[PDB]
DNA sequence: CATCTG
DNA sequence: CAGATG
């Protein structure tokens, strides 16, 4: 946890480098099993040897580890680091739109750069645009103080729209976090369910309204029961306006909302625990659903969710404010 | 995993 | 339809 750190770092750069600059995805699959393990043990790994004794943990790993451990840098390291062509990835990925692959084809095309872009914006597709259009306001974090005002106007539009609307908002801001990075709402309706038959109008007609009064300003994606957006608080009284925000709101059959409110809800280290436990309690969960445990060796059949209080009660556990849901 | 592009 | 991205 700090004991092996520096070790785990490295490995990691390596990794990741070798997923997205080349395409090593095994390389890469390395870098990481080994990381995980070396982030386990217990001591402090004094030697290339020792780490070796790891398993994932190879030659060239081990060879790697040695050299950090001997001098306080790694050649290769170092020698990718600098590179134009591997830092080029790097920074075209951070526009939302643009993944490894993308990366990789601008640069070869002389796209490295931002404005590279923007004389390019003819071979970026729409996801792209925007995601370029709001480079800046995109990496900025959401104060909860805005999250607040947000979660004010879907809340209510959602109900004009309908009465029997179910909207939550999950993610961090849930479990008290100061400010998050974009806002999902979880969303259902009475009418919309596991046999039920669809309802596309169901996410549709809300999706409108939100644009309707301007909250919505983009659409990135908008399929039957995900739309992935771009939104903004009116700017009040000209001076200040705000920043363009994430934005992502998602149908879900009522029948399988709380697994769901939950599963999103995290964190994951909280998750875990929850999900180790519910088992020992004899059971199964997951973003969907909570299953009782065969002894066969498994089974399912869900049981029946009303709110994040009939799941917890079921693995017989201390309902837990969505502050401390934490770990 | 759901959605888009092509 | 494979393959990308979130
Ligand atoms: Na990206
Ligand atoms: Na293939
Ligand atoms: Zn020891
Ligand atoms: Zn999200």
């Amino acid at each position: 946890e700090t004991l092996n750190g520096g070790i785990t770092d490295m490995l990691t750069e390596l990794a990741n480098f070798e997923k997205n600059v080349s395409q090593a995805i095994h390389k890469y699959n390395a870098y990481r099993k080994a990381a995980s393990v070396i982030a386990k043990y217990p001591h402090k790994i004094k030697s290339g040897a020792e780490a070796k004794k790891l398993p994932g943990v190879g030659t060239k790993i081990a060879e790697k580890i040695d050299e950090f451990l001997a001098t306080g840098k790694l050649r290769k390291l170092e020698k990718i680091r600098q590179d134009d062509t591997s830092s080029s990835i790097n920074f075209l990925t951070r526009v939302s739109g643009i993944g490894p692959s993308a990366a990789r084809k601008f640069v070869d095309e002389g796209i490295k750069t931002l404005e590279d872009l923007r004389k390019n914006e003819d071979k970026l597709n729409h996801h792209q645009r925007i995601g370029l259009k709001y480079f800046g306001d995109f990496e900025k974090r959401i104060p909860r103080e805005e999250m607040l005002q947000m979660q004010d106007i879907v809340l209510n539009e959602v109900k004009k729209v309908d009465s029997e609307y179910i909207a939550t908002v999950c993610g961090s801001f849930r479990r008290g976090a100061e400010s998050s990075g974009d806002m999902d709402v979880l969303l259902t309706h009475p009418s919309f369910t596991s046999e039920s038959t669809k309802q596309p109008k169901l996410l549709h007609q809300v999706v409108e309204q939100l644009q309707k009064v301007h909250f919505i300003t983009d659409t990135l994606s908008k399929g039957e029961t995900k739309f992935m957006g771009v939104c903004q608080l009116p700017s009040k009284n000209d001076e200040k306006e705000y920043p363009h925000r994430r934005i992502d709101i998602r149908l879900i059959p009522k029948d399988q909302y709380y697994c769901g409110v939950l599963y999103f809800t995290g964190s994951d280290i909280f998750n875990k625990n929850m999900r180790a436990h519910a088992l020992e309690k004899g059971f199964t969960i997951n973003e969907y659903t909570i299953r009782p445990l065969g002894v066969t060796g498994v089974a399912g059949e869900p049981l029946p969710v009303d709110s994040e209080k009939d799941i917890f009660d079921y693995i017989q556990w201390k309902y837990r404010e969505p502050k401390d849901r934490s770990e």
